[PDB]
């Protein structure tokens, strides 16, 4: 079927929208060339539109029936139980979009009566009514990008605040344990930035000769069709729920998942949908399993050897035994005609890699550095371009979602995000008193409350006192970025280096956190460098949870 139809209403923003960097005193040391940074707007939602709407091609065979069944076997031994309106309610970010019913996120989380009364009314409809499809709200992501050598906006599609509270108790214990209990050491979710550096790398040298190719399936989601999310849903059933919990998720699946009415900001019909709608919470869950599912079968049907698989919802990457040259390009090009026919046409064409750090995935890629000793350390990485782009705007502007926080987060062992947005942030939020300025982040679509000053445990935690010493990159790794910071005419290490010594001195000066932050983060800063040891409260905070499953547009907030 169509994955769109469309009435021919706009998908119209809620208030006014901004699209270019503004001039500004503090943004302009970072970046230089403003004019190359943008924001995505519904202004090209129409060109984002005609990219997503087509009919989906489909035919699926015993290969796919095979690992289907195979799936559905250790679904089998999950036990999945019903969320609580007060464990649902818990897990509302506070600044979720509010419910046309009178009540929104705030309310949510106060368990308020009013919030709370509808709730269950929208529960009672669920176990009462199977067909009636639930209306959602269609808009135009705002995305902040670089200039090419632009994008037209991400669609999201998501339904009311009642609903998606209903989700999460029918299924937050689904999607959170399932996709692991299915897919093993292949879901992705399960890991930090190092533990995915460290699979990917024993993956790869469990291999006599490893060939991996990373696959981008085109806009994944209008891919996905009803017989995929009932194929999900047929996932989901195998696990032991309550009476409610089978009846709301076999609603949920009719009336939300498999599509519905689309209607925009204000209120008109746009149109239908008959694909994955980004912003429901089994959408990472359902479209990891999907992807695991035809990747698995593909590479059967394709005669690929020794298929390991690393699948991130519609990101997906593979390595397995390479057969030679030839071979190679021919058993991947039946692999993409397999995709093809279970629905997955590749945007670009994957193409054979036998250069482990030649390989990106999840907009990343492994690559070695050196620590304090000049032992070789592998570190997750990633072209710098966006996650700079987006610091300049959350430095100009005012934002609820910091980028640069969690990319401090999760790349802190990079030559980038340490020379750069460590000096830069610390030394923005030092000269107002922010440093214990608890921020919102997100980490595999969930998001998070941290505090700046925590980072050194963070960091240490997970990444390991290494990414305080790393150095003598790659090759590779420094020319990407050069070439990036000469790109958006970012001043050069010379700069920064200056900048930071500033940082680290005006940090360990202070106190206590922020001398650590200053001592850890900056000892890159000076030649004579302090001897870095364990941080004790490291061991103490509650990394728990952080690694577990992804939420891309799930309405999580982990507290
Ligand atoms: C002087 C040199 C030893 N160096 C270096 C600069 C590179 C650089 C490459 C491209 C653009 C800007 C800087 S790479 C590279 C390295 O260690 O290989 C360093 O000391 C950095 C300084 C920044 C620290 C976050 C990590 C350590």
């Amino acid at each position: 079927s169509m994955s769109y139809t469309w009435t021919g209403a706009l998908i119209t923003p809620c208030a006014a929208e901004e699209s270019k960097l503004p001039i500004n005193p503090l943004s302009n040391s970072l970046l230089r060339h403003h004019n190359m940074v943008y924001a995505t707007t519904s202004r090209s939602a129409s060109l984002r539109q005609k990219k997503v709407t087509f009919d989906r091609l489909q035919v699926l065979d015993d290969h796919y029936r095979d690992v289907l069944k195979e799936m559905k076997a250790k679904a089998s031994t999950v036990k999945a139980k019903l969320l609580s309106i007060e464990e649902a309610c818990k897990l509302t970010p506070p600044h979720s979009a509010k419910s046309k019913f009178g009540y929104g996120a705030k309310d949510v989380r106060n368990l308020s009566s009013r919030a709370v009364n509808h709730i269950r009314s929208v529960w009672e409809d669920l176990l009462e009514d199977t067909e009636t499809p639930i209306d959602t709200t269609i808009m135009a992501k705002s995305e902040v990008f670089c200039v090419q050598p632009r994008k037209p906006a991400r669609l999201i599609v998501f339904p009311d605040l009642g609903v998606r509270v209903c989700e999460k108790m029918a299924l937050y214990d689904v999607v959170s344990t399932l996709p692991q209990a299915v897919m093993g050491s292949s879901y992705g979710f399960q890991y930090s930035p190092k533990q995915r550096v460290e699979f990917l790398v024993n993956t790869w040298k469990s291999k006599k000769c490893p060939m991996g190719f990373s696959y981008d399936t085109r806009c994944f989601d209008s891919t996905v069709t009803e017989s995929d999310i009932r194929v999900e849903e047929s996932i989901y059933q195998c696990c032991d729920l309550a009476p409610e919990a089978r009846q709301a998720i076999r609603s949920l699946t009719e009336r939300l998942y498999i599509g519905g009415p689309l209607t925009n900001s204000k209120g008109q019909n746009c149109g239908y949908r008959r694909c994955r709608a980004s912003g429901v919470l089994t959408t990472s869950c359902g479209n990891t399993l999907t992807c695991y599912l035809k990747a698995t079968a593909a590479c059967r049907a394709a005669k690929l050897q020794d298929c390991t698989m690393l699948v991130n919802g519609d990101d997906l990457v593979v390595i397995c035994e390479s057969a030679g040259t030839q071979e190679d390009a021919a058993a991947l090009r039946a692999f993409t005609e397999a995709m093809t026919r279970y629905s997955a046409p590749p945007g670009d064409p994957p193409q054979p890699e036998y250069d482990l750090e030649l390989i990106t995935s999840c907009s990343s890629n492994v690559s070695v550095a050196h620590d304090a000793s000049g032992k070789r350390v592998y570190y997750l990485t990633r072209d710098p371009t966006t996650p700079l782009a987006r610091a300049a705007w959350e430095t100009a502007r005012h934002t609820p979602i910091n980028s640069w926080l969690g990319n401090i987060i999760m790349y802190a062992p990079t030559l980038w995000a340490r020379m750069i947005l460590m000096t830069h942030f610390f030394s923005i939020l030092l000269a107002q008193e922010q440093l214990e300025k608890a921020l919102d982040c997100q980490i595999y679509g969930a998001c998070y409350s941290i505090e700046p000053l925590d980072l050194p445990q963070i960091i240490e935690r997970l990444h390991g006192l290494s990414a305080f010493t790393l150095h003598s990159y790659s090759p590779g790794e420094i020319n990407r970025v050069a070439s990036c910071l000469r790109k958006l005419g970012v001043p050069p290490l010379r700069t920064w280096r200056h900048r930071a010594r500033s940082v680290r001195a005006k940090l360990l000066s202070q106190g206590g956190r922020a001398a650590t932050c200053g001592r850890y983060l900056f000892n890159w800063a000076v030649r004579t460098k302090l001897k870095l040891t364990p941080i004790p409260a490291a061991s103490q905070l509650d990394l728990s949870g952080w690694f577990v499953a992804g939420y891309s547009g799930g309405d999580i907030y982990h507290s």
